[PDB]
């Protein structure tokens, strides 16, 4: 038998780093995120992040999705009175004074993003009207289950040393498939492929406890190579581009 | 035997979709509603609308329910100091120097309306004064839970085809019984006569993903009249008029 | 035997109202506390009160805890140019075109404060950076369990006739230990020592229900005497002044 040299210690580490990195988002002490962003009449991007150890659930109201809204407050496009008119014929039909159809600080399109060890069954992403009636014009029409809002298959996936751990969605405002005046809602946990729920009598608490774990982060961008430059490679959120780049 | 005819095939789909509709609110898959109609000094109303699939807790701090608010700035009465000073006063016995007791951002009275088929024993509502100490004016003496907030033997319904489909509570805050310079605080869930909870073990899931299923909306009216015509009527909810019409 | 004089009716009485609001902390109808105290640049305070009868969890972003801000709008620094420039740096290293390192809006420093009998075990509070990456500047690698953050023995009591009743923990946001730019989230759920879990099958309802029970409230004081004389002795929350003074 035969011992002279070392094994590859620092090599044999940093593969166990490297496979710790790739791994980390099935630990339950990981973050799955959820990106909704943006893309303004401007071409300036609003990008809005969700996250959230175990479970994201959420909505944002036309105001919440414009720009300047009382969250990103840096631009100045209307009077309050211009405003409020706008909102009136966006509610309801007619119903509003404006000389606007549609307002300068409306989004153009959207790209929803959600990454992590997500349960893709349980991506859900529904734009309503600004009226914000699911499924119909109707309170009591309204129905808050919709195949078409579970849009995980319709999503393409980004790879990261080629395992998909980012999945993309994304549509126009412009009123044939999306409404062109938006509210938004979404929601998407993290995957649980054992028996013992997240939800079940010994793990509720920590669910709760961390519930509003994280807040929501706002950010505005020149345009998108600005945001690919500064925040996507920044941070490690994978991201697709206009000319779709995986980045 | 005899048969030389169809039945009224057309007539049975239309008994068959009114009662879809009309029993659709027994389905988890509907929504519940919750109204905070806010009438104010201008007579304009502001109109809060809270929904979900099953479940809604809500609160509002006084400067979510006075108007200008930060959701709707469509008014301007005062510059940032009075409006601080003006708070001082309202959070503190005599701690503000405002020479103003009342806003005119401050709604006169209020109309709560719960609709769907909810749980009347979960309807619960409290208007806290600015300092938000629930029954006290004390920390310690605070509390939860009373009786006076579970308001639903106190609410009138509104009928539709003859159902009670909605139910609502009206009060003024002069300061008599509810505060002059209000916190409001409701909940509500959608009735459950089986056995089964929508909060245990298999349930719990969706009720947590879907927990902010829509977000708020806020709506700013001319006048009640003006919300009868281009909301109340427009998207089916049930409401009472000041002279106390149903529609 | 002999009886001649009543008991001191009274007096027992005083003793079990002292003792009934002593221990009111205990029933689930009572509230928990949790104060974010934020101390100023120009030593004013602004207090954020988070309050339940059961769990508290929360975050908030960087633009809700400088002042001015969206709920405590009463003063003004900067333009909307320069307050975006701002955070464009703040966001991304290098990645912003202000003149400013730091903003005059930005805290000093702070003090968290919970009150009530509260689980100190469940006493969570992280101060992320601006990028809001938890434990990390990737978002692969960000953890959301460090024990660091679970500050409990790092609190320090305050005692109201000799019972522990409230914890203060404290800290400046000089980049030194808490980053100079902070998002802050913090969680605390009400001891209970008992088997029965207020998550569990028959608990949860309420629970949730009241998920939302009381708004944030925020409020803006001249400097840390002005909050002392009409806030915390007033209202019976617990506080450590500058000066190491419980009042
Ligand atoms: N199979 C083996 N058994 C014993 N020594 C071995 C063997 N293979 C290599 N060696 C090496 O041979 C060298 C001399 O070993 P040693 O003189 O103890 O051998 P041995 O006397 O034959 O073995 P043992 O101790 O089993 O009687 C040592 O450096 C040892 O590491
Ligand atoms: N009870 C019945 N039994 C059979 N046919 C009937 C009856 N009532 C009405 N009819 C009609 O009478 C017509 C002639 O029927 P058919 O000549 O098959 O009667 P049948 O020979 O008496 O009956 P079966 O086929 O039972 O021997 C058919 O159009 C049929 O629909
Ligand atoms: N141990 C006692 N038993 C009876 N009376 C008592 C006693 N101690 C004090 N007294 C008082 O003595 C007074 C007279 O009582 P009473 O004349 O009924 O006594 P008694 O006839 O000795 O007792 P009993 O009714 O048991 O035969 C009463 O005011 C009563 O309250």
């Amino acid at each position: 038998a035969y011992h002279g040299a070392p094994h590859e210690i620092r090599n044999r580490y940093q593969h166990d780093r490297a496979l710790e990195i790739l791994d980390r988002q099935y630990s339950r002490d990981s973050y799955i995120y959820a990106h909704l962003v943006l893309y303004m009449k401007d071409s300036s991007l609003q990008i809005i992040r969700a996250q959230n150890p175990r479970i994201i659930s959420r909505s944002y109201n036309w105001d919440q999705l414009v720009l300047p809204n009382y969250r990103i407050n840096d631009e100045k496009y209307y009077g309050r009175s211009e405003l409020r008119h706008l909102r009136d014929g966006l509610l309801s039909d007619n119903g509003g004074r404006s000389q606007h159809d549609k307002g300068m600080n409306e989004p153009v399109s959207f790209q929803f993003i959600v990454q992590g060890d997500v349960d893709l069954g349980s991506v859900w992403f529904r734009v309503n009207k600004y009226n914000n009636i699911s499924s119909s014009s109707f309170a009591m029409e309204a129905v808050s289950e919709r195949a078409e809002n579970y849009i995980g298959p319709l999503m393409r996936p980004i790879r990261y040393f080629d395992r998909e751990m980012a999945w993309s969605y994304v549509g126009k405002f412009d009123g044939i498939l999306f409404p062109c005046h938006p509210v938004i809602s979404f929601a998407v946990q993290r995957a649980n492929r054992d028996g013992a729920g997240l939800y079940n009598g010994e793990n509720i608490y920590k669910t709760l406890i961390r519930l509003n774990d994280s807040p929501d982060l706002y950010a505005h961008y020149d345009d998108e190579e600005t945001s690919v430059a500064n925040y996507w490679t920044r941070f490690q959120y994978l991201y697709r581009t206009k000319c779709d780049i995986a980045v």
